[PDB]
């Protein structure tokens, strides 16, 4: 059932590449008559030991989590000679966050953009009550089923807590906070952190000049070196550097955003608290 048979899993297209991953559009067709369902198919990149180990964890963890705004896991499929190992998942048709709003920002009004961001403060805040820290928090990472859902749909990075301490210690450095940068300590709480970033490009509507990565770079300067970007974006954190306000963003929007961006880990606010604000800011909007 939840076992998937390689022959009957017909290519379509590629989708994307994550960290090591890859992403497929199959349809899977047992008939043959093409009836079969079209799914979403993950696999190893490059596959090696390692990497594998990490995979079946990253499946068991995605096989661990029922939630609305989380992608659904389908089942696996085991190839022959064991060279891929594939991820099966229900396939949702709009691609990520990131491009739909990308190019359908016209119907996009302040008020969606806040269904989406309860939306992804539930799933977080489920993620949370696993012990599960995601890591990698952003639209591109998070996908559309349609214009009124849309679900976390890669846990490539995603950790579980040790059964006591309450942080994990080991990419993407402008979703990061300053502690998962400086001591590589993450935790519910530098997901709350990445949130903040990921609900700031939300409401940049992601114009690419006003990516996270491009307003921090107009601040660390495009002249520094290499690993010297990292170093600049810390102290540049650690002196409260931020992201600014977007285009026509509700300082009532802003304010969430710069309480996640605390330098203080436990003063940053709960995904459950968050939730909350978000919903009741929304329910204000009348118009
Ligand atoms: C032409 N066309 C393409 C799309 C469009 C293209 C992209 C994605 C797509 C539909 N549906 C998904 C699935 C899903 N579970 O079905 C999982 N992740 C994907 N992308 C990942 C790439 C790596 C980073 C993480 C996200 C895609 C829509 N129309």
């Amino acid at each position: 059932p939840t076992q998937f048979e390689e022959r009957h899993l017909k290519f379509l297209q590629q989708l994307g590449k994550g960290n090591f991953g890859s992403v497929e559009m199959c349809r899977y067709d047992p008939l043959q008559d093409n009836t079969g369902e079209v799914v979403a198919v993950k696999k190893l990149q490059h596959s090696t030991e390692e990497h594998l180990r990490d995979f079946e964890r990253e499946i068991e963890i995605l096989k661990s989590l029922q939630h609305d705004n989380i992608v659904k896991y389908k089942g696996v499929c085991y190839s022959a000679g064991r060279r891929n190992l594939k991820l099966i998942m229900e396939y949702l048709p709009y691609g990520s966050l990131r491009d739909y709003l990308q190019k359908h920002k016209e119907r996009i009004d302040h008020i969606k953009l806040l269904q989406y961001t309860s939306q992804i403060c539930k799933g977080m805040e489920y993620l949370g009550t696993k012990r599960y820290i995601h890591r990698d928090l952003a639209t591109r990472n998070i996908l559309v089923e349609n214009e009124n859902r849309v679900k976390i749909g890669d846990f490539g990075l995603t950790k579980v807590l040790p059964q006591d301490k309450e942080y994990y210690k080991v990419s993407p450095i402008f979703w990061y906070a300053p502690e998962s940068l400086t001591e590589s300590k993450f935790s519910v709480a530098s997901d709350v952190w990445s949130f903040g970033v990921v609900l700031y490009e939300l409401f940049t509507y992601i114009e690419k000049s006003k990516s996270p990565p491009a307003e921090f770079m107009r601040m660390i300067g495009n002249d520094k070196q290499g690993q010297m970007i990292v170093f600049h974006l810390i102290e540049l954190l650690k002196n409260n550097g931020r992201l600014p306000r977007p285009d026509g963003c509700p300082d009532e929007i802003y304010m969430i955003m710069t309480e996640c961006w605390n330098n203080n880990v436990n003063q940053r606010p709960s995904f459950r608290d968050l939730a909350l604000r978000v919903d009741q800011i929304r329910d204000n909007m009348a118009g």
